[PDB]
């Protein structure tokens, strides 16, 4: 494990190298300005001022970067993790980079009201689903044991928590565990923080100041879980972490299985971690993370191939909507837009 | 001349589209074939899949065939080159197939409505209305346009959609003779596996129709280049073309330059800056409120400005991911 302390103190290193990053993509930007001829410079006089607006928006991005860092460094579970690691000042990669800003953006989805009518979309169809199969009329909702895997910062499964049900979450990326860390244990008071998630899009924006404009967290004091309630987070590969058989009531899985190398592997471990009667609720499209990286195993299957296995498991079929829209972190005033055609499923392994 | 090389690395690229293709199926194949027996044996007809996927790759390479001897050793070309032949592929769908009809009713039918509207019959012979649309892609709007009488002339830079514009304006005629299989490399978001080998057919109507004294053209070069003299069109007409600048203002004096006085500028589109995040290449990103104000600075007087018209370009309707636009739809006019 010296690697995940590698690992861990890479992406430490990468929330460090945020502003850098951005304050050169916004130097760039300057410099070629500069440039034009004179007359087309005056044109636009506000334009280097808008520069200076987008470089206070990621100061601010950078401390609440740092803000994160330092509430990670400072817990007890890394301290297995070491010193500083190497004695590096390295720079991040533009991969790290990019993943940094989609964690940014994440935030808008599951911590902000502006990403409440996302939520709606996607999170209220399985919890629906969830009160169906377990309404409290006849189950005692703290002996539901409910895993969501990949749940990102972990506004669905604090909101199954709400409910009432044994609810994990569980992720495997440190920028998303660090920052619902962040979240979800010291964002105690609603829109108290405030961030700058569409700062980094130049594009398709109809006014100037919709690249700036914030967007404030939490919306719900995540402290609001009832007494009673029994919420928790886990580190690490889904199909690593969970390998006791028939535990689980209820694997809800959120824009998560094409996340798979193997499809089919994620299909195996969720047959086996259900207990006999428990459920699978799915909702998500199928954009195949590693499709395009080369040396990643991918496997690709159509949605009409993915329930063939899970037929072919032994899994019955109970609910399934196609064409279930919604979008994925999306900037409302942008001129482009992501709309997926979601997939809802429950299936239940026979008992 | 280098446009030459320029040439011929196009011609290539056209011809190793199957090599590319074969290759990228070839890895999904050893991938598949990788996993256990117990999983493979999930999925007993995975592996005809790829034949099927091999066979529409062979298919579309026959296409391309036909467009680049029909326009007149095999080096790997460029994935950049390459994405750009997907790209096209998918362009005869938007520009010349009946599947691409509800996006050039979104894209198309504003800017024709326009012309209709500044051009009627009761003030302008038509035949005497120059009519430019700079970034033609495959020549459809350029084509509706010369098809209600107006001197129409198209504009195309890439060498992708010249050749296959040319094809398909100059070499069909017969309705639907020719299908192509746009979505093969599509392996994501597919409802069903027969989706993405699933083919479209063109043209779907007759290139060949233009009424008698008909008077529609195109030309190969950077709008930007090709267009110096001044006071010359009646309009110009941009649809998705704006953004593909270097630097948009440069698009505004060009615009304003071979406009004649009383000429209109129709604009539709969104603001996807195609040089963004090219590495050592010039993007001035504006927000659409600067370019208006660019626009209002040159002295153009707006007419007409809607925003939020949606639309989606060479969309997948089957797909279970779709990019849409809300585009930007302006009409401005040089003071007479
Ligand atoms: C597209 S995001 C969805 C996040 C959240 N479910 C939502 O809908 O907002 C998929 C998440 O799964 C996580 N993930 C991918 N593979 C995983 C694995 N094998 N184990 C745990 N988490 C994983 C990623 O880090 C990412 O946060
Ligand atoms: C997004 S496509 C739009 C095609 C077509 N107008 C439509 O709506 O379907 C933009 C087109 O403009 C072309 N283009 C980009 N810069 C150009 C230039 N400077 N001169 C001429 N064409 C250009 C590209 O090759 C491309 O075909
Ligand atoms: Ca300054
Ligand atoms: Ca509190």
């Amino acid at each position: 494990e010296r690697l995940e302390r590698e690992h861990f103190w890479k992406i430490i290193n990468a929330f460090r190298y945020y502003g850098t990053s951005m304050h050169e993509r916004v130097n760039r930007t300057e410099r070629q300005f500069r440039s034009l001829p004179a007359n087309q410079q005056k044109l636009l006089p506000q334009f280097l001022l808008h520069l200076d607006k987008i470089r206070k928006c990621i100061d601010h991005n950078q401390e609440i970067l740092l803000t994160i860092v330092n509430d990670c460094i400072h817990m007890f579970e890394n301290k297995e993790y070491g010193e500083d690691g190497n004695g590096k000042i390295m720079p991040a990669s533009t991969f790290d980079m990019d993943k940094l800003k989609s964690t940014l953006k994440q935030f808008v989805r599951d911590w902000s009201e502006t990403g409440k009518a996302e939520r709606d979309a996607c999170y209220q169809p399985i919890i629906k689903e969830i009160l169906k199969n377990f309404p409290k009329e006849r189950w005692d909702p703290s002996k539901v044991n409910i895993l969501v895997p990949g749940a990102g910062l972990g506004r669905l499964a604090w909101e199954i928590a709400m409910l009432g049900y044994a609810c994990q979450g569980n992720e495997w990326s440190f920028f998303m565990l660090f920052s619902s860390n962040f979240v979800l244990n010291r964002c105690s008071e609603i829109n108290k923080y405030k961030l700058y998630p569409w700062i980094h899009q130049f594009s398709n924006n109809r006014r100037s100041a919709d690249q700036i404009r914030p967007i404030f967290f939490p919306d719900v004091d995540p402290h609001s879980l009832p007494p009673g309630s029994n919420f928790s987070m886990t580190a690490g590969d889904f199909q690593e972490i969970y390998s006791e058989c028939n535990t689980w009531d209820c694997i809800a899985t959120c824009f998560f299985i094409d996340t798979a190398h193997n499809v089919i592997d994620y299909i195996d471990t969720i047959w086996k971690i259900l207990k006999p009667g428990g459920i699978w609720i799915n909702l998500g499209p199928l954009l195949y993370h590693f499709e395009n990286l080369a040396n990643e195993l991918s496997i690709e299957l159509s949605y009409e191939d993915i329930k063939n296995v899970v037929l072919q498991y032994g899994f019955k079929v109970e609910v399934e909507k196609e064409s279930v829209l919604s979008t994925y972190t999306v900037n409302d005033l942008s001129m482009m837009k992501y709309y997926y055609e979601c997939v809802l499923f429950v299936v239940r392994k026979p008992q």
